[PDB]
RNA sequence: UAGCAGCACAUAAUGGUUUGUGGAUGUUGGGUGCAGGCCAUACUGUGCUGCCUCA
């Protein structure tokens, strides 16, 4: 069915408008952004398994910039988890409206290719570098501080120095002899990336210089147990005799192959070529895939924020408000993506508000439609099928984050195309598109409030926007008004709330059932909002359990008895009065629960809502003090089924019999607890019977402990 | 800068199970649809490893 988990569809991935076709043209105005990088949380030495020097990216004058033909909007700063620790990223406009020559742009584009293909090794046989034909068409370039002024600019000199360098295309062929011996220069290695010249010619392993040992030489002990000395190693493995046996040695670390950094995890110089790119900048280069991916994700979320501010009138189109893009990115992120956050909390809050908004809308729009009809219409509008259609129509599927980020497998680098797919497409379930709509509703509710959430629903396409007889029938309700600490402006709502359909003496209001319908959705929403806002910050699963336990007709009947509602209840059914009296007796001492007692509890919420001028707050002021002891009790001790509690205590030893239908239509169930006895329960249903059996067993087990 | 094999978690797939829920031929409740919680087979990713390439 449409809106089911069992139905899956493929969608193309959205690329933000500001990155699409964004290739700088010769002699045309362009934008230069700086990637600001600050080490905000250093990694503990215990997790730094080599105890290597942490490198704050900010300690170094060279960085990267983004060159684009289109402006990038402000996005929240975001963390990236490097081997140094948590680095906060800023994307800052440095220059706007400047021009580049064909030669300058070619130099940038060649270096940009060189980064993704040669440095990062993200060019694969399935990928082609076509910067003018690529959908995501921006260049990344080196920036440096000009003349120690602190001012960053395009380091054209460094790009040209890379182009003149023979070390760009492969390993330099410069062999040292006794006539031209190797001379070590310390300055050339302090921030170097090096390439060993004697091995792995197709895939030269690159290393950072981590340190320079001035106390160690080629005649010193080798790190592999296979060779005694560095000189012996190079002679034995590659037939290379060293010209300078007194040169210092380099302590080296591999260049990182891990390019997903969005979450926390928890040699002889003479035989090396210097790669023209410094190690500081190369450490920054390794972050580019995660940075550009995160940038892409946040830009997609901001595009959706700005679109919703246009379509719904909710927020401001450009910020100097609407939700933070990080919360939209949360509502777009499935738990499968593993990104440290997910939509599930926002979804549940959204669902509760959605019910309320539609219920209120239906109640007010259809003043003559009875409860069962409003309930039926409600059930169709809130369906996963309808919500999927709305989410598809809004173009959410292309914007969702579905899978775990993996640069070489599912990410297309800027200026590349796919040779005709995990790079360009994603497969999504119809239900997940429905769940995302509710999470977005929860995002707009939490950030912008209830009116803004209603306008958001309207933007999706959901339409969400006698007296003597009265005084006689309400006689004595002044004591009830005092008990609930609320006084009605219009006592007809109070009468309606306490009028059963059997109570034909009321000819001046309807029965309670319409106000019951309205009150049900109000109480669900208010309780859910309160549970979501709870300082304990309950998990998605626990929120579901608490919502289920608190939003219940049995609890509402129990409260209605505790707050004397049964004394004001207007009915003409002796049988209903007996069932109520038996339940009232059982509740006063601490058996069928009379539905009508929970229904009038909801109906009075509906009454107060209408009498207060649609004030949810006034309802909550009345109901919160009544419910608080239960909200505290269940939020302290998240509730359980007695059958589940028995199965948790006795998983292999507790076996339940089949349902035996007794002669009175009632179900009987036996639970056998191996070695501990057989306990029978009876009730009108298998669970009242199985729960009664499980409670008798649990009582016996707890008594024998 | 590589491959593989164990163990933790996330995750979709095919089966079952269980709570909720719906109009239904509804002879007095087993037909199907969508959600949660579990049990089983099987996939990927990250991580704790283990063996094993180059150094």
């Amino acid at each position: 069915r449409p809106g089911s988990t069992k139905r899956r569809q493929c969608y193309p991935k959205a690329i933000p408008e500001c990155l699409r076709e964004s290739y700088p043209k010769p002699d045309q105005p362009c934008y230069l952004y700086v990637i600001g990088m600050v080490l905000t949380t250093p990694l503990p030495d215990e997790l730094n398994f080599r105890r290597r020097k942490l490198y704050p990216p900010e300690d170094t004058t060279r960085c990267f910039g983004i060159l684009t033909a289109k402006p990038i909007p402000q996005i929240p700063h975001f963390p990236v988890y490097t081997r140094s620790g948590e680095v906060t990223i800023s994307i800052e406009l440095k220059k706007s409206g400047f021009t580049l020559s064909q030669q300058m742009l070619e130099l940038i584009t060649r270096l940009h290719q060189y980064i993704f293909s040669h440095i990062l090794r993200l060019e694969k046989p399935a990928l082609e570098f076509k910067p003018t034909g690529a959908e995501s068409a921006y260049c990344v370039l080196p920036l440096n501080v000009v003349n120690d002024s602190g001012t960053l600019d395009i380091d054209f000199k460094f790009m040209e120095d890379i182009e003149k360098s023979e070390a760009r295309i492969g390993i330099p062929s410069t062999k040292y002899s006794k006539e031209t011996p190797f001379v070590f220069k310390l300055e050339d290695y302090q921030d170097a990336v090096i390439i060993p010249r004697y091995r792995n010619f197709d895939q030269p392993h690159r290393f950072y210089v981590a340190d320079v040992y001035t106390d160690l030489t080629p005649l010193s002990k080798f790190p592999s147990p296979e060779y005694e000395t560095f000189a012996e190693y190079y002679k034995t493995k590659y037939n290379l005799d060293l010209t300078n046996l007194n040169q210092p040695l380099l302590d080296v670390d591999h260049t990182s192959s891990r390019l997903n950094l969005l979450t926390p995890r928890h040699l002889v110089p003479e035989l090396c070529a210097i790669h023209p790119i410094p190690a500081s900048l190369w450490r920054k280069a390794v972050c580019l895939p995660s940075i550009l991916y995160r940038l892409h994700c946040l830009l997609t979320a901001e595009e959706l924020r700005a679109q919703t501010a246009s379509d719904a009138g909710v927020g401001v189109r450009s910020l100097p408000l609407g939700p933070n893009p990080g919360l939209i990115l949360q509502a777009l992120t499935l738990s499968n993506a593993s990104d440290g956050f997910n939509l599930e909390r926002l979804e549940m809050l959204g669902d509760s508000f959605l019910k309320h908004a539609i219920t209120t809308y239906l109640f007010c729009t259809y003043p003559d439609a009875h409860e069962g009809r409003l309930s039926y219409m409600r059930s169709k509008k809130v369906s996963n099928c309808n919500l999927y259609r709305l989410g598809k129509k809004k173009g959410l599927p292309s914007r969702m984050v579905v899978s775990i980020f993996d640069p070489p497998v599912n990410w297309l680098p800027p200026g590349y195309v796919v040779n005709q797919d995990l790079h360009t497409e994603q497969c999504i379930a119809d239900k997940s598109i429905a769940d995302c709509v509710a999470a977005l509703l929860g995002c707009y509710l939490t950030s912008c409030g209830e009116r803004a959430a209603q306008l958001f629903l309207c933007s999706l396409g959901l339409k969400v926007l006698a007296e003597k007889t009265l005084n006689h029938l309400i006689s004595g309700f002044e004591t009830f008004e005092k008990k609930i600490n609320y006084r009605f402006k219009n006592k007809a709502y109070l009468l309606q709330a306490f009028t059963h359909a059997s109570y034909h003496y009321n000819t001046i209001t309807d029965c309670y059932q319409r106000l019951e319908f309205l009150g049900d959705a109000i109480l669900d929403y208010l309780i859910t909002k309160h549970l979501y806002e709870d300082p304990r910050q309950h998990s998605p699963g626990v929120l579901t359990d608490l919502r289920s336990a608190l939003v219940n007709n049995t609890i509402f009947a129990s409260l209605a008895v505790k707050y004397d509602y049964h004394k004001y209840f207007k009915a003409v059914s002796p049988e209903l009065f007996h069932v109520i009296d038996d339940f009232v007796k059982f509740q006063l001492e601490k058996i069928e629960v009379p539905k009508a007692m929970g229904d009038i509890f909801a109906s009075l919420a509906g009454a107060i809502y209408m009498d207060s001028g649609m004030s949810l707050e006034v309802v909550w002021q009345v109901y919160y003090p009544m419910m608080q002891p239960l909200i505290e009790k269940f939020s302290a001790n998240v509730p359980r089924s007695p059958v589940r509690e028995l199965l948790e205590m006795e998983p292999e030893t507790a076996k339940f019999s089949p349902a035996e239908r007794t002669y009175d239509g009632k179900v009987r169930v036996t639970v056998e607890v191996v070695g501990k006895g057989k306990f029978k329960g009876v009730g009108r249903s298998y669970r009242i019977a199985k729960s009664a059996a499980a409670r008798r067993a649990l009582r016996s087990l707890k008594a024998n402990q």
